[PDB]
């Protein structure tokens, strides 16, 4: 009889554990390139000295041998670089074979077939399929990361921390990456097959999937719905009807599944941190080390001149007159891999930004831009460096503009306000790691100034005031501020002060005026004076968005002297929302929990909905309609979860009602067994 395969044992458990891919929920064979995996092949008979077995693996719609998208290797006794199969042992009709792929093979879904040379003929049989990923464990992979604690953080951790807020107050929100949850690895893998790149040339695209630079750049474009039927639809208008408030999401799992579920239709709606969270899920899942970055006072330079303009009018109103803009904070990603296109000194952390801000080559893509390449001002390298350098170190010019005259005049120039407290989640804890010293030399140092000009080169007052917050700021309470002025001149002057308060979206989008007042006064030389600003709930609640932010502005003008702009954005807290466990948590055993919320308003809160999720704690997102809560009343929603994996797990919740959109809550649970 002719030689044939009776059956094949992929030893999925073993290989996956050895390939550090066992955390995935899938049942498939998940492997990482450049590493060996052993399989058992029971043949109908014993192997002959004159018989031969050729293994055939292929990926994508055009398996090409010369494109590395297809490979055919013989079963030998020795080993050959790249794909190869080695007969380690032969017992009975069972063959113990060790297969190995090349560290430079393309990632993605594969198909394995067998070609058998026996008794004068040749047969072929499909053997199965397995998924192939990047290998941060392999010293020769592009994505190699030597440190254990680090790799675990940037590849294996499915729970995260994203810093938000403003330079006056840094906060954080929990985010569920859920890269190991069901269908998540598959959906990400399917993204690469939906990109514009693939549609433009599937053959060349699948062949380029052996490069993290390519894969990351493709994801930076595909995670946003712009241009390619991507995943997320952005919206910074402050009104998200027909979708979900950008601040209500808690993870990437429901965003990616909804995407696949709605026939790859835009998921509405998202903002920078949502994009970053999803993009970061796509990366850690494919095997590319990654973390999320928050840059406070992020600038958006449009005319590539390393300068951003912000306008105001004589009345003290913020103005949306410039194509450029300064966000209170912007969140993006950093992938880890060697840049063989830039040179040995530019490998390491690379920047990837899926937020649709600037087009690159016509489409909304961004990265990779070596972070090392950014600090030295080498903006001539790919990709999108002039733009990225501008987010972290552009100069802020403040303009005065009176529309009644069409006149416009520079007010000042700040070369240190932009790019501050650049944070990322610490390794193995929730501590805030500041990586600013990584994106630039110290503000206020000659080097920072020297590099700025280097980069630019490649692309080419009697009164002083400060606004002081008084008492806590929380949605429902009144806001109290204090304009502090002082006359530093030897002369007694008369100063006119125009103040305004506008609710805003963190990106700077002005929403609506909630307060205004004027005040003329005479200050003597060295005399200090303070003006009280008071804004009731009634006034701002009407136009306050889920950002809970207000832009306070005071424009002080003294006769014949230039104007003086005193500015300060404030963040109003949400009435606390608490999470609590009602017993000790153990794997596969129910764990009782409860949500707690007190409504501080004199009016009830209706349309209450609770959202809970957490990788390893629940499967998906738990939705709960909450009964309307009266004024000063307390809500106590009970529910259970069933821990599926042990360790420090993250429980995230979202509480939304008519007077309080997206209140967040987070609890770190320790699951035993
Ligand atoms: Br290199
Ligand atoms: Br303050
Ligand atoms: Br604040
Ligand atoms: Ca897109
Ligand atoms: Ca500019
Ligand atoms: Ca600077
Ligand atoms: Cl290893
Ligand atoms: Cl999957
Ligand atoms: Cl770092
Ligand atoms: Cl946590």
């Amino acid at each position: 009889a002719a030689l044939g395969v009776q059956s094949i044992n992929w030893q999925t458990a073993f290989n996956r554990q050895a390939h550090h891919t066992d955390k995935f929920s899938s049942q498939e064979l998940i492997l990482r390139r450049g590493q060996n995996f052993q399989v058992l092949m029971i043949m109908n008979k014993g192997l002959g000295s004159n018989e031969r077995l050729e293994f055939i693996v292929s990926t994508g719609p055009y398996p090409s041998e010369s494109a590395m998208t297809k490979a055919v290797f013989p079963l030998s006794n020795g080993s050959s670089g790249g794909w190869s199969a080695v007969l380690q042992a032969s017992n009975g009709n069972t063959l113990t074979i060790s297969i190995s792929s090349p560290a430079s093979a393309p990632i993605g879904r594969y198909t394995m077939a067998l070609q058998i040379f026996s008794q004068g003929g040749i047969s072929s049989v499909k053997l199965g399929t397995f998924i192939l990923l990047f290998n941060p464990w392999l010293n020769v992979d592009s994505v190699f990361m030597g440190n254990h604690a680090e790799r675990e953080e940037y590849v294996q951790e499915d729970a995260g921390i994203i810093f938000v807020g403003s330079t006056n107050r840094i906060g954080m929100i929990g985010w569920n990456f859920g890269q190991f949850e069901e269908d998540i690895l598959s959906i990400c893998l399917s993204i690469l097959d939906r990109s514009l790149n693939f549609r433009r040339d599937a053959a060349t695209d699948v062949a380029s999937r052996n490069d993290p630079k390519y894969v990351g750049r493709v994801l930076s474009a595909m995670i946003n719905s712009n241009d390619d039927n991507g995943v997320l639809a952005g919206n910074w208008s402050g009104t998200y009807t027909g979708g979900r408030d950008p601040r209500s999401w808690d993870g990437s799992v429901e965003i990616l599944k909804n995407w696949k579920k709605s026939g790859l239709s835009p998921v509405r709606y998202g903002q920078c941190w949502v994009f970053a969270g999803t993009l970061n899920t796509a990366l850690r899942s494919l095997g590319i080390p990654s973390r999320v970055i928050t840059n406070f006072n992020s600038a958006h330079d449009t005319d590539r001149n390393l300068s951003v303009d912000v306008y105001y009018d004589p009345m003290g109103n913020p103005l949306d007159k410039g194509s450029d803009s300064v966000w209170n904070f912007h969140v993006w990603n950093e992938g880890w891999f060697v840049r063989s296109d830039l040179g040995p000194s530019y490998g390491g952390w690379q920047v990837l930004d899926a937020t649709p801000q600037e087009r690159s080559q016509g489409v909304f893509q961004c990265g990779p831009a070596s972070v090392i390449g950014v600090r030295e001002g080498d903006v001539q390298l790919n990709f999108d460096m002039p733009f990225i350098f501008a987010e972290v170190n552009a100069d802020r010019i403040t303009w005065l503009y009176d529309n009644t005259t069409g006149k416009q005049w520079k007010n000042s120039v700040n070369s240190h306000t932009i790019g501050r407290y650049i944070s990322t989640k610490a390794v193995g804890s929730n501590a805030r790691m500041d990586v600013t010293d990584k994106y630039k030399y110290p503000e206020g140092s000659d080097q920072e100034r020297q590099v700025f000009q280097k980069a630019l080169g490649k692309l080419k007052p009697s009164i002083i005031g400060k606004l002081k917050v008084a008492g806590m700021l929380a949605v429902g309470k009144e806001v109290n501020l204090v304009l502090l002025l002082k006359n530093l001149s030897r002369d007694t002057k008369t100063v006119t002060v125009n103040m305004t308060a506008w609710t805003i979206i963190y990106n700077g989008t002005l929403v609506h005026e909630v307060w205004k007042d004027s005040a003329t006064m005479s200050l003597d030389p060295e005399e200090e004076a303070e003006h009280p600003i008071k804004i009731s709930y009634a006034q701002y609640e009407r136009y306050l968005k889920s950002d809970n932010m207000i832009r306070i502005t005071a424009v002080c003008k003294v006769p014949d002297e230039s104007e003086v702009v005193v500015e300060r954005d404030i963040i109003l807290d949400n009435p606390t929302l608490t999470l609590e466990v009602l017993n000790e948590a153990r794997v596969r055993k129910p764990v009782n929990v409860q949500m707690l919320f007190s409504n501080p308003l004199d009016e009830p809160v209706r349309d209450c909905v609770l959202m809970v999720e957490g990788s390893g704690l629940l499967l998906g997102n738990l939705k709960i309609d909450v009964p309307t809560l009266g004024p000063k009343e307390r809500s106590r929603v009970r529910f259970d979860i069933l821990p599926s994996r042990s360790g420090t797990k993250q429980l995230l919740a979202d509480f939304s009602c008519n007077k309080f959109p997206a209140i967040k809550a987070m609890l770190s649970i320790d699951v035993a067994e």
